[PDB]
């Protein structure tokens, strides 16, 4: 049974587009579906989910679409505050609207004592970003006499990266593409990959169980 | 048509073990099969192959097995010197036996002027290692006044990493496992993944063409 599942929640836009609906109709399934996935996963004993909600590259989408997502993301608090999930966000929080920053901070503060499933939401995150910010911190420490070049090792990076040990055992990507798309690059070094054509809004208990059984076959 | 294919050449050990033969019988297919793959790929117009021959983690195999591989790897020169392929090795060369180091250096020197397919052989390489060595170089530059913390960006890393732009368009992993196994972690951020149960010694033109056609369907 995986302890840590990484989740690339792709296929929300296409789900709507395929039906001739506007993209908001797909995106509105994001937190409700993720919640469902968390509930099923905690019952199966899974301890951590890291879910990719907004990539550093997604700012390239249409302005209105980006603005819709950023407003929708403020539903974070209402969606997870009383779920018993411990919520953390990783990514560059200071690029986000201040109201979203406060919603995130509040959601983190209120759930930090919860001891069930730890949900990490990667929001304005990318692998490049994570490695770059960790590198800046390492350089800062070096320039302040706190470490030498020979002290630079994997464990130091695991201390400075936002996504931390234990690393994902399994990655699930919905929506049919077979890429990691600048998700948790460092952290996925030994993770088992599972790709399904099933679009995120259509991804249910049977789909998750199938991924896990595929994973349990080694 | 992919310009750069990354190749995880897995399944040589299992190919032999499955037949009740010792592992050397599988490993002896490595450079001959890779050569074949290079010939087919250059004719298809593919410009670069980065092939994973020995991971930083493979030192954990049995001593005799590790020693066999290191000796077999010295066939590098005879296998590729007159192939018209331009050969580069990436990985920590100074951990290798000195005779292998010279074989590698010689193979690089003699093929550097070739203008067909560029074969990069990842030998005692890992993604962690590549990011760590690049980070050490960045820290060294910072401690010598050559850059500030704000200069640390993706392009700087692309300059310091051993595996360089252009990054793999497609990754093929033979042997059935669906992991990147600490290969080119940074460089695989947008690479399409293709996994086949076909063991490396059995991987032929039809298998490669099938991977590429799978890739050409986007």
């Amino acid at each position: 049974m995986p302890k840590h599942i990484a989740l690339i929640m792709d296929g929300n836009r296409r789900w709507a587009k395929d039906k001739g609906l506007d993209v908001s109709e797909g995106y509105k399934h994001l937190f409700p579906k993720l919640k469902e996935i968390c509930d099923i996963s905690s019952k199966l004993g899974i301890q951590v989910i890291t879910a990719f909600a907004f990539s550093t590259e997604n700012w390239k989408r249409a302005k209105g679409e980006v603005d819709f997502l950023m407003q929708m993301f403020e539903e974070l608090y209402d969606e997870f505050s009383r779920s018993g999930v411990r919520v953390s966000i990783i990514g560059c929080k200071t690029d986000l609207p201040m109201t979203l920053q406060k919603c995130i901070a509040l959601t983190e503060e209120t759930t930090k004592g919860n001891k069930g499933l730890h949900l990490v939401i990667a929001l304005n995150y990318g692998g490049y970003y994570d490695i770059l910010q960790a590198t800046k911190s390492i350089v800062n420490k070096a320039m302040n006499g706190l470490l030498d070049v020979e002290d630079i090792n994997k464990n130091l990076f695991d201390q400075e990266l936002e996504s931390k040990c234990p690393n994902p055992d399994l990655l699930i990507r919905t929506g049919g593409d077979q890429r990691v798309s600048n998700f948790l690059l460092w952290q996925l070094a030994y993770t088992e990959f599972y790709f399904t054509k099933t679009l995120f809004p259509d991804f249910g208990e049977e789909d998750l169980k199938e991924a896990i059984i595929n994973f349990q076959q080694r």
